[PDB]
């Protein structure tokens, strides 16, 4: 029951500061305005320890299939190749990426009927707030 208020399929509805947060990432022009388009159906289901986070998008499609505190590939839409490790804290998800000597947080939380995304790189934060699709 670890996460069941974040089982279920989200639909992206507001994103602040993604351009700034995705250059502070290294992302280039044209990957930042076509991933700044995305409205992304995000969809996260538990079977037993093994939790997935997929994301269905117009720019890309990601999966993800991890157990909280086991580092795993990941490759992430803007196609950099990154080392992860996801826990909880506090009931909020936090995901570190790893790559390149470089390190970028993702936390996902419930907040109302909401699930708010916030991705930090180094002082730039973005929010991504998702409602139930
Ligand atoms: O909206 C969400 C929901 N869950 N995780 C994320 S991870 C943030 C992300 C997404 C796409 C690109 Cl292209 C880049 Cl650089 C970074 N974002």
């Amino acid at each position: 029951h670890m996460c069941d208020a974040f089982v279920g399929t989200w639909k992206l509805v507001s994103s602040e500061n993604f351009d700034d947060y995705m250059k502070e990432v290294g992302v280039g022009f044209a990957t930042r305005k076509v991933a700044g388009m995305a409205k992304p159906n995000m969809i996260i289901s538990v079977n037993g320890d093994v939790i997935t986070i997929k994301s269905e998008s117009t720019f890309k499609n990601t999966e993800i299939s991890f157990i909280l505190g086991q580092e795993f590939d990941e490759v992430t839409a803007d196609d950099r190749k990154v080392k992860s490790t996801i826990t909880l804290d506090g009931g909020v998800l936090v995901h570190v990426q790893k790559w390149d000597g470089k390190s970028t947080t993702i936390k996902r939380k419930r907040e109302d009927d909401k699930l708010v995304v916030e991705c930090v790189m180094k002082g730039v934060t973005s929010t991504r707030v998702y409602e139930r699709a």
